[PDB]
């Protein structure tokens, strides 16, 4: 499996690492890839796209890297299974509600409830691991 994410301070990166840990604990392998290093062709071959990005600007996906990435894969993911996650601060998940609607609009099948964690995981570390385990069970 593959996890692709964007993180500005490391919070979403930490989530990605924990999600990977859950998948691995379930007995499977998974590679964690920063969005700037992603290879689209290899990504689109995946059974499940695990995508993460923190809340940016005013409740939107990060604009310089993650957003263009989503726009690029948008027309070649209809029917693809996807799982979404990200860290946020002061809001209550609007950016993620929009991210989910967006992916559904591209024809994707959102396999689990998107995982959103406030700031660094900390107490929510296990929640991140469990999300990975659910994805590994699909
Ligand atoms: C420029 C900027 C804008 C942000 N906009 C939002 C927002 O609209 N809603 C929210 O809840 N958090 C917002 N945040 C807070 C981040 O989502 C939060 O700090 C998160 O933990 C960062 O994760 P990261 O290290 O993976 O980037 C913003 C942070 C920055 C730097």
């Amino acid at each position: 499996m593959k996890i692709v994410y964007w993180s500005g301070t490391g919070n979403t990166e930490k989530m990605a690492e924990l999600i990977a840990k859950g998948i691995i604990e379930s007995g499977k392998d998974v590679n964690t890839i920063n969005v700037s290093d992603v290879n689209i062709d290899e990504l689109l071959n995946e059974d499940i796209l695990i995508l993460g990005c923190s809340a940016m600007t005013d409740e939107v996906l990060e604009e310089s890297e993650f957003e263009p990435f989503i726009e690029e894969i948008s027309t070649k993911i209809s029917g693809k299974k996807v799982a979404l996650f990200g860290s946020y601060g002061w809001g209550d998940g609007k950016w993620m509600r929009d991210f989910e609607e967006r992916m559904n609009g591209y024809g994707c099948v959102v396999v689990e409830t998107p995982l959103i964690v406030q700031n660094e995981p900390d107490e929510a570390e296990q929640d991140c691991i469990e999300f990975g385990k659910k994805i590994a069970n699909i």
